């Protein structure tokens, strides 16, 4: 009954009904996880209806944004997000930490990767057409993000394989020259890589330089990915990986709790460590024990 | 099949690698770690056979040492620029000069010691960290140092693979991984950073005094060190040797190792349980249809899992 209201309020566009929905989905308590799953399944059915009633075309554009600390991410999101909402867009910003004036904006929602897909789906369900996933670095959590988005963007300061677009930040005042230099270096680096051709642009949230041109290259990437069929192929691939991880997690809870498996596990771990048994043979044994 | 076995040329290879490891040859240990790190199916089959031979020898070694452990495993972490590299170099020369055979294994999601015949330093590339620790102990190393970077996730996995977790925190707001630290070293306590380091130290001593104790015998210490002046480095090693002694005497080291071993063995078993399951033909068939039903919102992952488990059984 509670799920049905939080569902209705989220799909009607009420910000609080989506802010509580994400908190629910993020919970570790068993009863709260059961409520989150029911809610997510209602959203999944509706999400499928909305795309079918949009002639198979997706309803949002998922953007992954990353860079080092101090790159100018927060300042960029604030400028870029205001530019989006003013043009008619409803924008979500979801930060994922491996470690403003936009918060006052009625058309924007500002909130590891364990529930990120669930949050993306809740936002698309709520009616947002631009989902921005913000992260830090050039490593592990950054790779998980690239696999949850349509387009991956890198913000690199003035003072790369997976990136669809690279933006050289703070290209203002006495940092224009170093920014033009770093840009030249990245354009040079890409020209050597074997594969849309990733672009290197210079921006400034302080001056506004290159921000509109960035959004236009983003819309071009989007257009190409839809026309070529690569966007749906990528989403399909991403969906398979996500669905399988949800199913394998359920396969293992059911398996590790089964009384025969529980009862044999301690003895089996001892045998493996003492070098009396291999993990593969210990696993074969357990699988047979579960079956019989 | 039996299960199948190993080609005689592969069996000669593992035996040569095994003998050169246990005899202490640095290249054989280096090749063995590379072998364990491989993602290719035949290489993983060879790595498992080798690791099983080292597991049996490791047990022989511990029995011929009256059940007492043969290496002290230390975990070292901190932010970039804390002074980890500089510290390892100073501390490693200090230990090897005192008769120890030291391994340094760096692990990353984020020198004069390299010339040392008594040190083994392996570059950055936690899935195989336990296997690498065991290969080093098999090779005869008595001090295993696991270096990581950060105050997060990969740092928590390290704390669960070592006997003692040490944090290197610079003098110039954690809440945090300070909970898992056995010892905290406030680095660069030299020159005009002595005063900030004394202040930062007081803050961490204050923070710990609030946390509930992970041990009945050890109280985490906050010391100030400087690899530049040598300050606190000898005193650090002495508190490390004390932690070790208290942990052995109290039985907490073996309890901790036991707990850690259960987590490791379960992960290995679980991984083989999922390869065997996901490759099962009745399972493989069904997976595509099932993932569609979950995504369309027609089915829950738990119900999809139940239909998959039934399919495997029948
Ligand atoms: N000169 C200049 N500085 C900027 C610009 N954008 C951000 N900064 C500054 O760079 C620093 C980092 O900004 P922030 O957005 O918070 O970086 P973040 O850590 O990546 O989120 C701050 O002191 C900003 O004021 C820019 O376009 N021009
Ligand atoms: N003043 C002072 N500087 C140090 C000390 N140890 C390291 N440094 C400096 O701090 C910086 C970080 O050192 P490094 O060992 O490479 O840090 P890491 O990234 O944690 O491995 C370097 O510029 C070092 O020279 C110290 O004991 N005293």
């Amino acid at each position: 009954r509670f799920v049905d209201k939080l569902y209705t309020g989220l799909i009607q566009g009420q910000r609080a009904c989506l802010a509580e929905a994400i908190t629910l989905v993020e919970s570790t308590h068993s009863r709260k996880k059961e409520l989150a799953q029911v809610l997510l399944q209602k959203v999944l059915l509706y999400h499928r209806e909305q795309e079918q009633s949009n002639k198979g075309k997706p309803l949002a554009f998922r953007v992954g944004l990353s860079g080092p600390p101090g790159a100018g991410k927060s300042t960029f999101i604030e400028y870029f997000g205001k530019m989006l909402t003013e043009r008619g867009h409803k924008l979500s910003v979801l930060a994922v930490d491996p470690s403003t004036e936009l918060s006052r904006d009625m058309n924007a929602y500002i909130r590891v990767t364990r529930t990120t897909n669930e949050a993306i789906l809740l936002c698309e369900g709520a009616g947002y057409d631009i989902i921005l996933i913000e992260t830090v670095g050039v490593g592990q959590s950054e790779f998980a993000v690239a696999d949850m988005v349509d387009m991956f963007v890198l913000l690199l300061p003035p003072a790369i394989e997976m990136a669809d677009l690279v933006a050289v930040t703070k290209s203002d005042g006495d940092l224009i020259v170093p920014a033009r230099r770093i840009q030249a270096e990245y354009v040079s680096a890409l020209k050597l890589l074997r594969k849309w051709k990733p672009k290197v642009i210079r921006i400034s949230a302080r001056s506004g330089e290159g921000i509109s041109e960035m959004w236009d290259k983003m819309k071009d990437f989007q257009d190409l990915m839809l026309a070529s069929g690569e966007l749906t192929a990528k989403r399909r691939k991403q969906q398979k990986v996500w669905m399988w991880n949800l199913i394998q997690e359920s396969v293992l809870e059911h398996f590790r709790t089964h009384p025969t498996v529980r009862e044999q596990i301690p003895l089996l771990e001892q045998k493996v460590l003492i070098g009396a048994l291999s993990p593969g043979l210990a696993a074969d044994f357990l699988l047979k024990a579960f079956k019989s």
